[PDB]
């Protein structure tokens, strides 16, 4: 198996707090927050650790929040490589409401990155050995032009770095601009936005995914379909894998868990079918903070029936 | 093709209205109601009509609301057979909230049936010829014992009427009490209650469905799974059908549409696979717009599922 | 004291039901409804009965719902005079949500009235003896043109019937069109709509109310101000009465209770001050289905300190 | 006019953001935060500035967030006196929901203060000269004993600093423990808890307020009543002031504005009536827009109340 790294341009120190009620106008008294590592590539790395593998998380860190984010990851035994940033690591807020048992997630943009920090992030990435896998996951923070994302991925690819991309909107297009991307995991929304047309017909998602493979923009496209699972596309195969008929308790961390699972499968040179199954297994395991090894194992064995 | 009848012991004259915002305390000013046919078996009969089929809807009807329910179905070319009830046909409320674009459905019990009005309904049911299909769908209204429902199904079965059941709670249990139902469509919640245990493992739903078949309660169990489609089970077969990757705009009224589709397939003696696929096609067709499934959407999805 | 009658052009059989949760999309299973008399003039009459007086409620009734509405009022010992209508008496739905303890009120328009029923309603009103008081309260149902409301009030007034009006929007203007109205109780919204300008300045409400008295459109204008009470205006006096600093548990039935109280005071030829105080007392008592005699008494004694 | 100082043991760097809709489960995408000064005594000092007065805000500040809180107040010409804390200044979240136009405020505890950082804050407080006014407003942060707050008020009083208190829970009780507070502004909830009983009768709030005065805990009790205005109580007087019949757009941050107004009146030795009227004027001025009271709106309302 090859080495795995992730990149999170917009990391977060996520604070989880509780309040009895949610209602407008008044003050909602919240408990003192419990902190946790936030960000796409970061969660992908944590999911990989849950699933037994190892992934180095690359990201910018600033202020005492950044230091706290780095310290959480140390406690969870996830390797990191950071560049210090001027703007302090931002905080997303997850609020649990007692009276309903429900969660609310307020996701702000990440901290800003100036030209210089991005170049430091690029230097760190180009340190990755050839053949190794890099998962670029999450949104694009303020201060980064889309052309700079494209240049990073080209640069990485020019020296044998295998690139996996999970992102949104123009950031996704910027990633696929150069092409030869190893793996992309848009959900439905991200797919419709990337292709710029509504996906209203039964075969629309498949045709759109197949187009991306055929145009060479990506070697593999896995479209995640929430409860319906995921549809995966090669130059060779096309496959849909549906999760077990089991009730979902939350949505949090499904995408990143799936991406981590599929990354571990890609690194192991598994078949397209193995990869999507393991991805759906981990994605759905997370819906039962992320995916556990035993839950993923159970679901993967069932799909592998 | 055999004849198809549906039974709705608790029909409804539902009102669809629009209000700008939803919030407690204040008066929520609602637009003039737009009336629509309500009830399980009624909507199964409406879906069958849309799918180019035909089914006679048997239901009680009382008062000006009863008359408007009947007249609504007349305008839809849905054949009916009604019994006049003393208590007025009830009205559930469907509220569209402009601000969020959301819909709320407030579902109240059906009007009461006295024992005479029930007797007339069973009499209409027992006029159905042997070999024809009867779909019993929806909740049980006040004034009817559970035993009355079981006795009705036993009597109909005794004269060769093939029964399809869609219900919940204690009513679903009692429909399955004497067994030999042709087809039941529980969702995940209804299957769990029916079998009286948690379905949390990957293979539980399938096993729960098979258990109902092996016990003789039903020849066919199709567990509907919302966006995950459906898991259909036979004495010989088991198939899951997943709908196409198209997002849904609503959930009303997907269960009834599916049941309408599968009843039609049953009337055609189609294989289990075709029944379930056509079920998912119609159900998912109904989710495509915020009343039921249409012929063309269903055909489109079914052809995709059959490819 | 003179005799009191009310008129409700848009009556309602209100059904109150309970559900554990309120949420979009799914089916909200509601208990079998508990029915209660709905409509402005109807509630005004019930409030008058609670406060010891007697008021005859005039309204159209149709279908089994109308019959049920009539039967509820019989049980509460409120006199009625009905005309039978073709369109069945409509049902507004009040939903109590267990998980929050909150109420939601869905108010549809009343049943339609054709030309003929309205004339029957007019005939019933013109049967009222001269000098007696008629409270016209509530919204205008489908099938009634605003000119017909105006004609009814003129007709009533032409033969000594004392008219009190509580309504909304154009219906309110239609009422004041003829002028010499005994008493109007707009709230803030209704006042701003009646006068057609935003009431943004401190003295705006008073000036607007005073204008109506001075123009002769109404002998008395009481603007209700929710928790701030009510501001009442004569040709002579101008007075604001504020409720006791007591927490409010619900809003339901505040306006109608206030109007009933003030009607009883008007019938007793009380001063403007007595009238508004008793109105605020009953209005606020209701916020603690309507106003109780003891609660109103308590608050009225406090205001009368 | 004497000098005015405020104390905020739990200041905040609050972020105001906008999201289209609010609902559980999904990610609620929020716009880039817009930062604003948070904290009781800070906002009292900001309101005083708006009202054309001057007050020095004493508070702890840590990290880049602390620096931005300080810089925000600099841009507002609010004099400050800060103590550097180790733990970073916290951030509450204010969320504007476009769909409904509503605002949600998620209010978390202030950053911790160690005993040394508290010592420095008291040292800054005790540099205030006799006869000057100190407003202690807001919650108590972690790491501070209730006794530390009481000792601070006793020490300040001992050297002639006139103290105004706005707080809640156990902190408010302890501020009133040694008595002789110049002015406390509880709302209805805070008054009820403070006196530890239900205020349900018409005359209860007034009696509760008078009880606090007669006990010596405070010379002036002004109970704020939301839209009903305020009930101010003295050893000699009692006055309720109701705001004008103008609807409010927000409730943020009406309490602090009122306190700022009344502090200014106290510094002018105005009668109780003028203090309360000016209090309601500023408080209600702040409710006129969705940050605090403005000079012109306050003047307008006060002139109306004084007519
Ligand atoms: N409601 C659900 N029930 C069962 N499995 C689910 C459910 N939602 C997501 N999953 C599993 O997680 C995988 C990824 O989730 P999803 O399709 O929603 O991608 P995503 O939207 O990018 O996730 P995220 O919103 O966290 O970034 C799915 O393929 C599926 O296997
Ligand atoms: N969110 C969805 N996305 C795609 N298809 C759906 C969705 N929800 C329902 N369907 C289709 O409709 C069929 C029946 O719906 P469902 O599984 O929710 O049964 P149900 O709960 O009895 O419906 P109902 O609440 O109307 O009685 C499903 O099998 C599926 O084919
Ligand atoms: N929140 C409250 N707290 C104390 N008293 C209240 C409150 N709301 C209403 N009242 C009392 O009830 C009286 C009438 O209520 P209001 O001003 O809201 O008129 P309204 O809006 O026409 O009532 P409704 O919405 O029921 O038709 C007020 O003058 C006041 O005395
Ligand atoms: N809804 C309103 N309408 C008119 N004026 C208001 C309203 N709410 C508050 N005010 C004004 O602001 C003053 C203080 O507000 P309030 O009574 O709610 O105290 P508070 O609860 O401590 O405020 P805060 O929650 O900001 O600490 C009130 O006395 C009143 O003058
Ligand atoms: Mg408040
Ligand atoms: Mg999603
Ligand atoms: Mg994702
Ligand atoms: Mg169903
Ligand atoms: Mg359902
Ligand atoms: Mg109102
Ligand atoms: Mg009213
Ligand atoms: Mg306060």
């Amino acid at each position: 198996m090859v080495r795995i790294y992730t990149l999170t341009l917009a990391p977060s120190l996520d604070s989880a707090t509780i309040t009895p009620q949610i209602d407008p106008e008044g003050k909602l008294r919240c408990t003192a927050p419990v902190f946790e590592p936030g960000g796409g590539g970061i969660n992908v790395a944590r999911a990989i650790a849950h699933l037994g593998g190892s992934a180095t998380a690359i990201f910018p860190a600033g202020g005492a929040t950044g230091e706290h984010l780095v310290s959480l990851l140390a406690d969870e035994n996830v390797p990191v490589a950071t560049v210090e940033a001027k703007d302090w690591t931002r905080q997303n807020l997850h609020v649990h409401v007692e009276a309903s048992g429900e969660q609310y997630r307020f996701v702000m943009p990440g901290a800003a990155l100036n030209e210089d920090e991005f170049r430091q992030l690029e230097e760190q990435v180009l340190e990755i050995e050839s053949g190794a896998i890099l998962v670029i996951s999450g949104s694009l923070p303020p201060g980064v032009k889309l052309e700079k994302l494209t240049q990073l991925i080209s640069a990485a690819q020019k020296q044998g770095i295998r690139c996996i991309v999970d992102s949104s909107g123009e950031a996704l297009s910027a990633a696929l601009a150069i092409g030869n991307i190893e793996l992309v995991k848009p959900n439905q929304k991200e797919l419709s936005a990337l292709v710029n047309r509504e996906l209203t017909q039964p075969d629309d998602v498949r045709k759109a995914a197949q187009e991306i493979v055929n145009s060479g923009k990506a070697k593999r496209v896995v479209v995640s379909l929430g409860p319906q699972g995921a549809l995966g596309v090669d130059s060779e195969n096309c496959i849909q894998v549906v999760p077990p008929p089991v009730k979902s308790q939350s949505t949090v961390g499904a995408g990143d868990s799936m991406v981590g699972a599929m990354t571990l499968k890609l690194a192991e040179n598994a078949s397209l079918e193995e990869m999507v199954r393991f991805g759906v297994a981990a994605g759905s395991a997370a819906t039962l903070r992320l995916c556990s090894h035993d839950d993923t194992q159970k679901i993967y064995a069932y799909l592998s029936r």
